[PDB]
């Protein structure tokens, strides 16, 4: 035993079947092969129909076939966790679950585990019980891989989270997102009001900002890793996950999904800052003026700064660079920037016109117990300097 926490159980690889159980009649299971555009596209299409986390939410999100494969096809990813379900007599897809495999540190000990998402049951199949089938389907499958835990967010709380945290968005559009609703006309103002509060210039600030490039994978990777470190529950990036999560590449990626900016200190030229974002639109519903909502969503980042150890530099660091974090999302025509209160997000959020959203995002681990580490904010659910240092780990 211990009084660290650890796997809850210990599993022979040797052991596991090597065979799937036995789905529902008239349904068999698939796997999905995503190199193929026309697999590709019907989990594009059973997710766009049916991946629908909330139905009392006025968007649904949008995927692009880029977005799905910078999503599923990371490195290390297998065929074999991309798992369907299909009718047998029309063929057709109505569920899935999909894992890619990574690792983590959490607290003392790293695990290789995978990170799972895209869980998604077609409507005609809901309340068959369905879901806990699958789940023990892709356990088979990484049980026999050799990967024994995983690490996976919901919005709504299952036992025993590992973490939770709070949506934060900031408004570079404010005219459009009151328009369709998201946010309210503020008592006592106007329009012009909300949009001059929400403007922001078209130059940024901090000197040697440039898009990131292939040549900066090495040192990205160097100054993440330690940044990361930082953290109680993190991930361990890899140089070849440093490149597939963060770099662009225009010859390869049919529509942009991820941004990332260095800093090259102009005397120095070593860099010592990054950031990134991805773009994940949103549908609007029922609306007379606009069919969507480009949303950007806080990826990772790092800065030397952390490293002084003074927390006061560090909030500073971050306001400047976040600021045009912002300004460089509008400028590429984001309408909305969307930020959770994990890493050292909470020096920024308020400051920088975050608002506080109606939805909390909730960690959990799979198979392993562990100490909860915080996610950032308060009892009041309100972003707190001091509850910081738990989550370094983003999901999609
Ligand atoms: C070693 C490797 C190990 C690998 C596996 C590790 C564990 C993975 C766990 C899954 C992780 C999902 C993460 C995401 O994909 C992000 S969260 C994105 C989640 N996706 C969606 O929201 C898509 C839109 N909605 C749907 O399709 C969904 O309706 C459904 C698939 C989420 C649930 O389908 P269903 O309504 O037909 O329910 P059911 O009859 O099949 O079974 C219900 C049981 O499932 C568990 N149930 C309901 N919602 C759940 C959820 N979000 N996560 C987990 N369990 C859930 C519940 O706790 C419940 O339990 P009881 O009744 O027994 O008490
Ligand atoms: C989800 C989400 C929201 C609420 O959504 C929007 C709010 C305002 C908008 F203008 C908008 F377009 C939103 F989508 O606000 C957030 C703030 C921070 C982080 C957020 O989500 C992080 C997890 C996103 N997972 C997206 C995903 C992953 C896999 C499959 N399908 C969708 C969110």
């Amino acid at each position: 035993g211990s009084h660290m926490g650890g796997p809850i159980k210990i599993i022979d690889p040797e052991k596991v079947s090597k065979e799937p159980d036995a789905l529902l009649e008239g349904f068999e299971w698939a796997t999905l092969d995503l190199t193929n555009e026309t697999e590709l596209q019907e989990l594009w299409d059973l997710l766009t129909y049916h991946y629908v986390e909330d139905d009392n939410a006025m968007f649904r999100f949008r995927y692009s076939q880029s977005f799905l494969h910078w999503a599923l096809m990371s490195p290390g990813w297998k065929k074999e966790w991309h798992v369907g379900v299909r009718a047998t007599k029309s063929r057709k897809l109505v569920a899935s679950i999909c894992g890619v495999p990574t690792e983590i540190n959490v607290r003392n000990q790293k695990l290789k585990v995978v990170e799972i998402n895209f869980l998604c049951i077609h409507k005609k199949l809901r309340s068959k019980r369905l879901t806990p089938v699958l789940i023990k389907e892709i356990t088979r499958r990484c049980y026999l891989n050799g990967i024994y835990q995983a690490i996976y967010t919901a919005g709504v709380v299952l036992p025993t989270p590992v973490s939770s945290c709070r949506y934060y968005h900031r408004p570079l559009d404010w005219l459009k997102l009151y328009e369709v609703g998201f946010s309210p006309l503020p008592a006592g103002s106007t329009k012009a009001r909300q949009i001059t509060k929400n403007h922001l210039p078209s130059t940024t600030s901090t000197p040697g900002l440039r898009p990131m490039e292939p040549k900066d994978i090495d040192t990205v990777h160097d100054l993440l890793q330690r940044y990361l470190s930082r953290f109680a529950l993190n991930q361990a990036f890899t140089r070849e996950e440093v490149d597939h999560w963060l770099v662009h590449k225009p010859e390869t990626v049919k529509e942009q999904v991820v941004w990332a900016y260095v800093v090259e200190d102009p005397e120095t030229h070593k860099i010592t800052d990054f950031f990134s974002f991805y773009n994940l639109e949103s549908t609007v519903i029922q609306n007379p003026k606009h069919d969507n909502v480009r949303a950007a969503y806080l990826y990772y980042y790092a800065t030397e700064t952390a490293f002084t150890n003074n927390m006061k530099a560090l909030k500073e660091r971050l306001l400047m660079l976040m600021n045009d974090a912002l300004i460089l999302a509008k400028k590429a025509h984001f309408d909305v920037f969307n930020a959770l209160t994990l890493h050292d997000n909470p020096l920024f959020l308020e400051q920088l016109k975050f608002g506080a959203g109606d939805g909390q995002l909730h960690f959990y681990l799979y198979n392993y117990r562990t100490a909860p580490v915080p996610g950032g904010v308060n009892e009041k659910n309100l972003p707190d300097e001091k509850r910081m240092g738990g989550v370094g780990i983003v999901m999609l």
